[PDB]
Formats: C-alpha cells, sequence, structure tokens
C-alpha cells in the first residue's frame, strides 16, 4: 500500500491499518451477500468502503438452449400446458387434462412431475417426430434433403416449435433455402408472426439458416464484462473522473487489507473508496424536490453535477447505474453528487441489447435538459484532444494490467468501446444535445 503520489490517501490507509491492529475490524455492509465492508479508523469512524477481489453443437443442444428444461408442468408463450424440453401437453386449460396427457407419455402417474431422464426421453421422441414430419412432407423434404447438417438443424428447430403444417406454410422461404438464397430467405423469414412472437429465438434460428454455423448459439450469457475485475472498474472510474476533473467519484484506489472479518478459505486485494458523509440516494432527493423544487441557482448547480455524472457513466459505459447508487447531498457546492459503486464498468464490448443495461438516470425528466455551455466548454477541450484520450488509455492500461487475468486483446477491446463512447459524447456535446439524446446514439467503437 505505497501511495507515493497521494500522501493524503496513504495516511487514510494508515489509520485503517492502525484500527485493525487494535482490533477495530471492517464490518460487512449488509450481513447477507457481504462483498463490501465499512472500514473504520481508530476512533471507530467510517473512513472507507472496501471491496475485496468441448461443448457439442447439434439439434439437441440447440433446442435445449431455445426450449430450456422444466421438470414440472408450466405454461408457455401462448399459455398452454408444457413440460420438460418444450413438450406441449395439451391446448386445454384443464391442468388435470395436462396431467392426464403427461401420464400417458411417461407411462406412470407423475402428478405433473418428471425426472431429467424422462424429460430427455420425451425430448428425443419429439426431435424424431419433427424429423418424421419433415420427411413425410412434400414441401419440406426436398428442402431438408438439399441442406447441410447445421441448416438442417435450423429447419428441425422450426418444425419442433411450430409443427409441420406451420413450417410448410413458408412456401417462398422454403424454395429460397432450397436454391441456397440464404440472405433472401433470412430477410423473408423475419417478416412473420413467428418472428414477432418469439423474436430472440427466431433471430438465432434465422442466423443459423443464413450462415450454416452455430454462431448464434456459441457465446450466450458470456456477458459484456471481464470476470472478477470489479475492484479495477472501481479504481478505473476514479481515474477517469480525476483526469477530467469531474470530482464526483470519491477517491478510489486498489489496496491490500488483512482482517479477520473477511471471508477466507493473508492480505486481500480490492478497491478502497473514501466514505462520503451526509448523502442520500438520488431517488430520495428527487422525491423530495417534487414538493420543494430547487431555487434556480441550485437547480443549475444540480444539473451541472448531473451532467458530470452522465459524462462519467457514458465514458466508462457503466452497466449498473440505478437511481439508488448515485448519491446526493443537500442542505463551494450547495448541492453535490457522489458517484459511488462503480464496479461494473469498462465492458469489453457494447451490450447485445437483449440486455440493454440502461442508465437509470436516463428515465428522469432532468435527462432531457441540453448539456449546459458550462459543461461543454469544460469537457470538450479534453475529450476532443486525441493526445488526452491516448494518455487516458495509457493510464488505464497501467492500472488494468496489474491483475493476474489481464489480457491484451481484451483490454484493447475495452479501450475501443471507451474510445467509441468518447467519440459519441464529443459529437453530442458539439450538437448541444441532452443526456437523453446522448443515450439514443447508436454505439460505435474506435478500432
Ligand atoms: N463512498 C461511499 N460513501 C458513503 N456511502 C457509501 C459509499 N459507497 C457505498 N456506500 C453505501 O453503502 C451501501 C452499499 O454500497 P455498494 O453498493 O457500493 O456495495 P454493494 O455491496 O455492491 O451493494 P450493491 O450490491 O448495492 O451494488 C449503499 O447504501 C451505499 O449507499
Amino acid at each position: 500500500n505505497a501511495f507515493l503520489d497521494d500522501p493524503e490517501f496513504a495516511d487514510i490507509m494508515l489509520r485503517a491499518e492502525q484500527a485493525i491492529e487494535v482490533g477495530i475490524f471492517p464490518e460487512r455492509i449488509s450481513q447477507g451477500s457481504s462483498g463490501s465492508y465499512f472500514v473504520k479508523d481508530p476512533k471507530r469512524k467510517i473512513i472507507g468502503v472496501f471491496k475485496p477481489k468441448w461443448t457439442k453443437y447439434n439439434i439437441f443442444e440447440m433446442l435445449r438452449i431455445d426450449e430450456g428444461l422444466r421438470l414440472k408442468i408450466y405454461k408457455d408463450t401462448e399459455g398452454y400446458y408444457t413440460i420438460g424440453i418444450g413438450h406441449l401437453l395439451t391446448k386445454s386449460p384443464s391442468l388435470n387434462a395436462a396431467k392426464s396427457e403427461l401420464d400417458k407419455a411417461i407411462g406412470r402417474n407423475t402428478n405433473g412431475v418428471i425426472t431429467k431422464d424422462e424429460a430427455e426421453k420425451l425430448f428425443n421422441q419429439d426431435v424424431d417426430a419433427a424429423v418424421r414430419g419433415i420427411l413425410r412432407n412434400a414441401k419440406l423434404k426436398p428442402v431438408y434433403d438439399s441442406l447441410d447438417a447445421v441448416r438442417r438443424a435450423a429447419l428441425i428447430n422450426m418444425v419442433f416449435q411450430m409443427g409441420e403444417t406451420g413450417v410448410a406454410g413458408f412456401t417462398n422461404s422454403l424454395r429460397m433455402l432450397q436454391q441456397k438464397r440464404w440472405d433472401e430467405a433470412a430477410v423473408n423469414l423475419a417478416k412473420s408472426r413467428w418472428y414477432n412472437q418469439t423474436p430472440n429465438r427466431a433471430k438465432r434460428v434465422i442466423t443459423t439458416f443464413r450462415t450454416g454455423t452455430w454462431d448464434a448459439y456459441k457465446n450466450l450469457g458470456r456477458g459484456c464484462l471481464i470476470p472478477n475485475q470489479g475492484y479495477l472498474s472501481e479504481a478505473g472510474a476514479y481515474l477517469v473522473d480525476n483526469k477530467l476533473h469531474l470530482s464526483i467519484v470519491p477517491k478510489t484506489k486498489v489496496v491490500w487489507l488483512v482482517s479477520e472479518t473477511f471471508n477466507y478459505n493473508p492480505p486481500k486485494i480490492g478497491s478502497f473508496q473514501l466514505f462520503v458523509e451526509g448523502y442520500k440516494e438520488a431517488e430520495y432527493w428527487l422525491r423530495k424536490f417534487e414538493a420543494d423544487p430547487l431555487p434556480e441557482n441550485i437547480r443549475k448547480q444540480f444539473q451541472s453535477q448531473f451532467e458530470r455524472l452522465v459524462i462519467l457513466d457514458y465514458i466508462i459505459r457503466n452497466t449498473d447505474r440505478g437511481n439508488d447508487n448515485w448519491l446526493v447531498r443537500y442542505e463551494e457546492f450547495l448541492i453535490k453528487i457522489a458517484a459511488i459503486d462503480n464496479g461494473l464498468a469498462f465492458p469489453f464490448k457494447h451490450p447485445d441489447e437483449w440486455r440493454a443495461y440502461p442508465f437509470h438516470w436516463a428515465w428522469l425528466p432532468q435527462a432531457k435538459v441540453p448539456f449546459s455551455e458550462e459543461i461543454r466548454n469544460l469537457i470538450l477541450p479534453y475529450i476532443s484532444d486525441m493526445n488526452f484520450v491516448q494518455d487516458l488509455c495509457e493510464d488505464l492500461y497501467e492500472l488494468f494490467k496489474t491483475d493476474k487475468g489481464f489480457d491484451k486483446a481484451t483490454f484493447e477491446s475495452q479501450m475501443s468501446v471507451m474510445r467509441g463512447q468518447i467519440l459519441n459524447l464529443t459529437q453530442a456535446l458539439r450538437d448541444g444535445k441532452s443526456p437523453f439524446q446522448l443515450v439514443q446514439i447508436p454505439c460505435v467503437i474506435v478500432e
């Protein structure tokens, strides 16, 4: 914990260690999923928040992903009774009717509950039924026969979902596939009730028809954040704040601490953010201002604090900003924002928009106010300076490369996302837009 360049922070870390030496330990903030601690000094005063640091693809795996696995009867998209891996039991609203159909299919009295092996057995039968539907059908067989194996799986998938008659209705789409007009078929297929009803699944299936690859199935749920590097995201947010002089992130650094109160299986690395006093959740003050609106001078100061927050979150592409984890202090500044809890930023890619990770401040009426001339003149000279942006990237490299799991390609991905954010923010500030308009702009990267 040498902080040669920041003696003020060093002395805070020294008070922390001295309190631990005399038994005063960090306490979990919330007793349950404790990964956060209030660190105290010798006088038992809170001074900081410490946060310690072969798949086989085929029609079976494809449909497992699209249909999931339930062991008890549930309702589906439409609402019909279903179990296992997308096995439709009956159209009837009668739950007893469903349990009856189930008991026939399984060969015992299930009462609407089966095992994994029974689920998998029904699954196999259903895939076989689908292939039978295909081969017995005059419009489908010729198409099926003409396709490679991966595209054949896409077609089985559709038949499994919609039934043989349903898929046979895609007369022109089917002919297009058979002529190997992949792009045209893909376009035509998206213009369907099928797609509109289940657009995420349809999109995966159509991508498979279009490419003859498993690419729409390969990376699901990988997310957009590098794993187990929240402590560096916390430190990185403060680094960005400081370089732009935003002054809304409390000082946050990577430190080592040892404490009995930590969860061990020996110093632990993690982020240490200075504790700020007298703040409430933004949502609390937003509620209070409905009855007691801010006088113009303070409304103006608040909106310039807000603009700083927006600039921070946009540049680091925060994926986790709610209106509970930016804080506001209100009784030099008359009103002040603290941007805390910055552990889920610097993604290595823009989100896929199946999960949008929106900024919750974007829902606020305030977000539709254009950026002030004040903020524009302060920030534009930095972010439009390519030298400044390079130096920022170099600063973040020096911080991020310290982690055992660091990977150069992934970091350069993080930076191409960040540089993209900065480019869009530059244009938005030049265009005199609002935070709300800013978040509309399609995402770009700088390669
Ligand atoms: N720097 C700070 N100063 C004052 N209070 C803080 C600070 N950082 C966090 N807190 C408070 O501590 C509580 C939890 O903080 P934080 O969210 O950062 O930890 P967490 O365990 O990740 O929780 P979450 O899961 O809520 O993100 C919140 O009430 C927050 O307001």
